[PDB]
């Protein structure tokens, strides 16, 4: 797929002006560009040198161009920090209309792969590593309930025009969400979880399987797409990831997802995950007694399964608001209903 | 121990409490120590610290610097962060809309007279060289120099002062036909090769820290700071501008709040000492070239930096005229403009251009 000749021009100039080596002397007629994702918000292109052109130093042959649609400053700083620490794609250029990033040959994981033991173990290690790092952002964990409050308030003010959405919203408001948010607050306020640097969206579509490295046991993945990252309760990040075993966003018919409550990880599979996470997050952990390890692990199961409720609640509210304001083709209200179904199922499973 | 207003004191307390880890997280407003370093109307600095009696819980700092602020805002933050990660600037502890929290570095600024000490001059060159060699995610077309001179020239032509002395001083400055002089400087510089590199663009004594404790180190006692004017730019501008700064001392206490001295510009000898440290630190093979090839590079570099020095005078001269209209800061801006243009014409005569 080719873009319009006007974006093609703009892109040529960005690469020419921002990238060093052979790129600096490159002519419009030798510029290769093609699409990866299009639309109206976060559009991706692969830009490259022609195969016949030689590099002059260590510049990339090929790069990723990301066109964009307080928060703008924070996301850029963080993208740069991760790039410097080699935990994210390198940052090659930053401008108002977009940015230029390392191109990493890879594919996203499919939902079904999240439960493969070796995949699950590595995701845990990465998340653990990510949780341990220092970032220059606010460390009060106010984003979880602050955000749930903000969306709840919008949700109560929403008037849809189409009858089917009006009906679906009416079924959702029937649960008395402001009362349910307070119950979830008191449950989570009594559930200790250390505040750490969370990804907050650790789903299959934000996990890259790296080309070439498929045979590596423990080093085949990269976490990406940190736009929702913040300091937050650890339980949310793990609980949210566990929830993601149940949703597959690649389904081609409406509503463009498939949900399965029986795909939530078993106790066994949860233990496999936290057995990799704990040593990578608390370095002394491997040298505790058998019995002390079991205690930590059992309290962690309770922790993450409780915070899983906040994953369902938050993304459910989010999705209702998106049904009003997003143009993207997705059955947002059906998804909201699926998250609230799972919420009430998980409440029953926990006895809370 | 000079204290800020109780409202800034409270804001600052919250920022430190919320952004810094360890003992800071549990700290009470009444246990917060803060004092001023710089005040005014724009970029205000405070030293914030834990009380001496409080213990740290890990590797958090006891003491930090709070910087209150007055496209460019995104790029400056990214760059401050990049330099922090590479240990070429103060560590970044917190970033918020009203300011940021940075490593506090016990130090003083250099004085103008210290720029010419051989060991100081040599290290400045090494640091600038290191700085020039870095990859940064910014535009690499060197359009900021003339783009900026054009932009200020255009403002300068539209300025009406009301007070007589400023009117007179502006009139003397416009007498030189600045739009014609800018074109002559363009054609001179278009014929002067200079590699485009990552420039500080303001490498003056007040942006160079002498690090406390390290005074006895020969080659590692300084840090370059304050990169808000940084960009990809001609290498000649950075070196030429630093050479120009040997002539200006901004610490004079009476109006016009600077002193200028044309005879303090570095000698050819002192310039060679500077570029003799810069070259090996920027091109690592440099020491193993032939004697004759080294001399050629060095002599062309002298011509390069002394020619770009003209752009230092021209740019800061125009900048200063514009500041005389819009800055509230106490400084003889028009006198400074005249001093930079005097130096410009003197440097033109020295070069035979
Ligand atoms: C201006 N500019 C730019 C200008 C000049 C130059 Cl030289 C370069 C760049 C630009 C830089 C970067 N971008 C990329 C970008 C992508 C996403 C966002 C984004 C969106 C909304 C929000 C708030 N928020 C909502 C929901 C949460 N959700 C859903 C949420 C999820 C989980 C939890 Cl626990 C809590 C909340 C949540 C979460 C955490 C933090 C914030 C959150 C934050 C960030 C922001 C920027 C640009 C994009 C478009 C246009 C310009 C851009
Ligand atoms: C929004 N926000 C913020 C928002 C959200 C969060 Cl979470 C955190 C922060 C903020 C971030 C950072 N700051 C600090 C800051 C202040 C000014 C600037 C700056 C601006 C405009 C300009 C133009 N320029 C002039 C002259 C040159 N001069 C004189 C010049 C010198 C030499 C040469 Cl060769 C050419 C020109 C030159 C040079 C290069 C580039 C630009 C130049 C320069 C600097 C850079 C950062 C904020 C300040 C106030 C309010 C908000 C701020």
């Amino acid at each position: 797929e080719q873009p319009e000749p006007r974006t093609r021009r703009r892109a040529y100039l960005w690469c020419k002006e921002f990238l060093p080596g052979a790129w600096r002397g490159l002519r419009e007629d030798e510029f290769h560009i093609s699409v990866i994702r299009g639309g109206l918000s976060n559009m991706l292109f692969q830009c490259s040198l022609p195969d016949t052109t030689a590099t002059l130093g260590d510049e990339p042959r090929k790069v990723l161009l990301r066109l964009y649609g307080e928060a703008m400053v924070l996301e850029s700083v963080m993208f740069a920090i991760l790039a410097e620490r080699s935990l994210g794609p390198k940052l090659y250029g930053i401008f108002p209309q977009g940015r230029l990033e390392q191109f990493i040959p890879s594919r996203r994981l499919d939902t079904e792969e999240l439960s493969l033991p070796d995949i699950s173990a590595e995701i845990a290690e990465k998340m653990a590593t990510f949780h341990g790092m220092k970032m220059p952002f606010n460390k009060e964990p106010k984003w979880l309930f602050g955000t749930m409050e903000k969306y709840l308030k919008e949700v109560l003010r929403i008037k849809f025009t189409e009858e089917s959405r009006i009906k679906k919203l009416h079924k959702l408001l029937s649960y008395n969400l402001p009362l349910e948010l307070e119950n979830l607050r008191s449950l989570l306020e009594s559930t200790p979880s250390p505040v750490v640097f969370c990804h907050n969206d650790c789903q299959e579509g934000n996990i890259l399987l790296l080309e070439g490295r498929e045979n590596s046991e423990k080093q085949k993945l990269m976490l990406i797409d940190f736009e929702y990252s913040s300091y937050n309760y650890r339980g949310f990040d793990i609980g949210n990831h566990f929830c993601e075993w149940m949703y597959d966003y690649s389904y081609e018919k409406y509503p463009f997802f498939r949900a399965n409550i029986r795909k939530y990880p078993t106790k066994k599979q949860q233990l496999h995950f936290i057995s990799s996470y704990l040593p990578a997050f608390q370095n002394d952990f491997e040298n505790l007694s058998t019995e002390e390890k079991s205690i930590i692990k059992e309290e962690m199961l309770l922790e993450v399964n409780r915070f899983a409720l906040a994953s369902h609640f938050l993304w459910g509210l989010w999705s209702i608001v998106q049904a009003k304001i997003s143009s993207i083709e997705f059955g947002y209200m059906d998804y909201a209903q699926a998250r609230f179904d799972a919420y009430f199922h998980q409440k029953r499973k926990l006895g809370v």
